[PDB]
């Protein structure tokens, strides 16, 4: 077909990549969209079986020379490209990979052999990001979300600015949006008919269990409690009493999580959220930084963290430790081994002021009412 | 038909309203009914998907007519009239409404051929309210129900007493009812068949989503944690980590949800429900009073809020405010210009003698470990 | 058939019974095994409508036999007995049945009239317990939990330990089990043709609802709430905001529970679990010994119970009852006459010192601070 062997088809990516203005895409997929049941161009969601980041360079230039090759006209100065599949573009593509069709493991090539199998129009979409900005489409909020929920990028390193105003709050059954403008239209017929379908949810976002396949030792004891773009370790547990994982949040170890965790929040391997515990996400003010907890923590139940904390921390259970709160410490010697460049010359600190700080123990004098910092007595050793 | 006209169509139902002792019905609407698999006289669950308060009397004096015109005997002077519908009444119904047939927008003429058209026996039964008093049927505690989730009617406004001894614990399928003697009897068959069902809860009471669509900018993003009989204003967001909205409870402004809303509960326009905070419902005693936060008011993550608070309060994450619980008040001064009849005379305050007053900040002393109420900085501006 | 009369069978089942080495099973039942898409010898789950414990030996014996007569070897030194089942099996236990076909209410007799009827190769096998000791099997496990949650042992009672060992992490979409393999190995296919399951969870543990049919007066108001092995006695209601029930964990009478019990912990009837609370489940330490809650517990909303509670006891809403939180005793003569073996010389307890004492309270001196243990004056009466 004019590439038979991997040297043409090498070659060809060489052409393509030397077109004029070409980049490569930092990020790719192809996506099946779900559209609106009324308004038919309202993309109520995107899903890929696959996520390329800073990889695969040749299938990207394969994908946008389909597009290029049928007129098409790419803004590699834009932050992104978002176009609709046609077959003829998945059977342009087919053809330059002639020389890797009868091999196993490429996986991109794999997909697009599934595509065309179930092809139909207006259902796939290749979804591309050429620098990391904000999101201009629901497709690329998708893929961004996806490099999040996938790990191929770290926990708050994407732009999702503007992503709530992009996505449109619908209804959703089985895992699949509904417009509630659909709903309303047709709440009668399907009420009395006895077809109304069952909600589970109404908002913006869908849950991560209905796009990431977890770790074999990653448990999510029920898929409610953690949204799509969240990001968790392989080991970690997310139990179902009173826990959260919001987007843009999670674990970079694995963790025993029975608490929720806000968006930008941050917890790092073997910390233990305990029961009903609240991990708050961003700190107050202007430039009010995201909270992260280090390794090794200890978060008690019905605890509230609103600061960050370093590695090996304690907040024993029903304390809040919040920006504001003033905290009587101990311990001050064997804290500065542990924090060699923290004064600790006073008596008493505010939350905020102990921010980041390792080996630390919240607790609440149970005879004076005084709240304490002190040290972690595991932390020294 | 004999009715050709709209005029003829307004006298009839002055014939009708005229009739011994009438009574306008006070709420009305056509229910499809889910029975008993074994005791098909028990009605499981009432659907609606049209509810009229307070309006639309011709078209209920229409229906009443339908049983009238065959012997029905109506209690006018009973709080309801539940009937079962045949196809009969609703070709009766449809034919006093010929004059209206061609037009569009006619909601209860709409539904009514939507139900000749689906028509089963036993399947669809006229409800309304004559006054506002105990339910006496499952029908009507389902309609009771859709007037509080419709916001037809305010929160706490109606009824609803012995609601519970009415309602059957049901196990619930898909949000459909399945009485548990029809699983027990089916268990083995089911089982080793393997065709048993998926239990997603056992209640009395179902969820909101399987009855209500939200308002396009509402979100509720679990729905086991929105009871039907729940009461969200436009632009609530009830969160999935530990939050929860009881029947007879709800927001009465778009307000963040993060916690827990006790049935009785109605929080105000602006407010923030922290994570994990609870929101206790009735006060204690036997004139126990409802509980109501007023607007603007900022309840802390793992917070117990057991009064009524006014506007602009604040509760700090982890605290505590019970009846009973004792404060030490500071900023007399200017919670007395906020507070104009309270007597700021003493400066020890028990919870419940500081409800409904506005500007109050609870928090703890963390030095001393004294609960403090003081004023909130932000209420004065 | 050679077993007509009842006569037959009972001789038939003393020389069973007199094989050698022959014990009676503890425990036993018939379960439909769910096996693994992609590796069919693994047992991803076990469902079991008729648990037999210390009863109904007869028909344990006959299953035996029908294993035996076809040269199975059964060790009955083993502490178990596992081994699927052939129509051979089946028709070999209905032939010694003979004398009980035409009459009703044998369970065990109507289960192999199910079974035969909708027999499939290795879909059922014969589970039993000859002992109390650690599961071998995901079999055993399976009837060790269906042991606890039918209630027919009490919790704490039997030997699960190795039990997550054993289980696979799956993936569950309608309470079916499916390996996280298999949706990796299909996730382009089913993804791009629109098949992807609905992914509720991923764990090693099913839900009770899967399992079990609650009493009438039970209400689970969400199945993610109570997990499989979870014992809940007749009256109980599980709340949806934030509790939680483990597996080895439950109430031993109608408890109102909106707060979460951990595996091991036993909460009394009559028992209040406010909205929020954790009850901790096993004592730290080496002999930790497993936390109970007494009846007529009252624990407040966003409480943490860390301690074993006796009767009668009141732990204030927000407050923390850990192991060693230290308390100032009030009302020491009325609680010793609650409490006649506990010394009440000091001012200061640890709550581990308090474990397991009636008519408790615990309260913060909201003037001071200090934690207080006093006595819970409707104790007293
Ligand atoms: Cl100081
Ligand atoms: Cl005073
Ligand atoms: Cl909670
Ligand atoms: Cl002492």
């Amino acid at each position: 077909g004019m590439i038979n062997t991997k040297e043409d088809f090498l070659l060809l990516i060489k052409q393509i990549e030397q077109k004029s203005g070409y980049k490569k895409p930092k990020a790719f997929g192809i996506a099946r969209l779900d559209r609106g049941q009324l308004n038919k161009n309202k993309i109520l969601q995107a899903s890929f079986a696959l996520i390329n980041y800073e990889q695969n360079f040749g299938s990207a230039a394969i994908m946008l020379e389909a597009f290029m090759q049928r007129g098409v006209e790419i803004d590699f100065n834009a932050s992104e490209f978002v176009q609709t599949l046609k077959l003829e573009d998945i059977d342009f593509a087919l053809s330059c990979f002639k020389p890797f069709l009868e091999e196993d493991g490429h996986q991109n090539i794999d997909l697009l052999k599934i595509i065309k199998d179930k092809f139909k129009d207006d259902e796939f979409s290749f979804v591309c990001l050429f620098e990391d900005k904000e999101p201009l489409s629901v497709e690329s909020i998708y893929l961004k979300l996806y490099l999040l929920s996938t790990k191929k990028v770290p926990l708050r390193s994407i732009n999702l600015n503007g992503a709530f105003g992009l996505l449109s709050n619908v209804a959703w059954s089985d895992d699949k949006p509904i417009e509630l403008e659909y709903l309303r239209a047709n709440e009668m017929r399907l009420k009395m008919s006895n077809q109304y379908p069952k909600i589970d949810f109404v908002d913006k976002f869908p849950r991560f269990l209905a796009h990431i396949i977890p770790e074999d030792n990653t448990r999510i004891l029920e898929s409610s409690k953690v949204r799509m773009g969240a990001s968790l370790a392989a080991g970690t547990t997310i139990m179902p009493g009173a826990s959260y994982v919001n987007f843009n949040a999670g674990t970079t170890g694995a963790c025993m999580v029975e608490g929720r965790i806000s968006s930008s929040a941050i917890v790092g391997e073997g910390s233990d959220v305990g029961g009903g515990a609240s991990i708050l996400g961003v700190l107050s003010g202007t430039s009010g930084n995201a909270i992260s907890v280090g390794k090794a923590c200890l978060l008690g139940a019905n605890s509230v963290t609103g600061i960050p904390l370093g590695d090996n921390c304690i907040v024993d259970a029903g304390i809040a430790v919040l920006e504001g709160t003033k905290f009587l410490l101990k311990d001050a010697e064997e804290l500065a081994k542990l924090n060699p460049y923290f004064n600790f010359d006073k008596e008493i600190y505010k939350g905020l002021e102990l921010k980041g700080l390792n080996g630390l123990h919240f607790r609440q004098d149970s005879i004076s009412g005084a709240m304490i910092v002190a040290l972690n007595k595991k932390a020294v050793k």
